[PDB]
């Protein structure tokens, strides 16, 4: 059968904490799992495609607001 | 003790799911709590200030890539 392909996952690592961005797909559509990983701890939220750009804008605006 | 006013918390709502952005401060400094809420489900990650801009860029770059 034909192959579907999603974008490559990426990470952002700080001192002793790592964030993984992983794209997935289900009956509802395409989503982003954002996982936080520490030595004894893994936790994640899932974000539908339709709000990714608004997520991006939200983080950038909060970043600028507190600049510094 | 010394006090600082943080930015106002905001939300993004979709079908049967709500995201909350809440600024906090702990022993590691300022962080963003991102909460995902459903009628009987609530979970969150916490993101230190120093990677907010890179989180923003990551979401925007992935959004554009799906064309
Ligand atoms: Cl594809
Ligand atoms: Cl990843
Ligand atoms: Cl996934
Ligand atoms: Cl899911
Ligand atoms: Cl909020
Ligand atoms: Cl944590």
């Amino acid at each position: 059968g034909p192959m579907a392909e999603l974008p490559e996952g990426t990470s952002l690592t700080v001192d002793n904490k790592r964030f993984f961005f992983d794209v997935g797909s289900n009956k509802y559509g395409v989503f982003m799992r954002v996982s936080e990983v520490k030595p004894t701890y893994r936790n994640s939220i899932t974000v539908p495609y339709k709000v990714w750009a608004k997520f991006g804008h939200t983080f950038c605006k909060y970043s600028e607001e507190m600049k510094k």
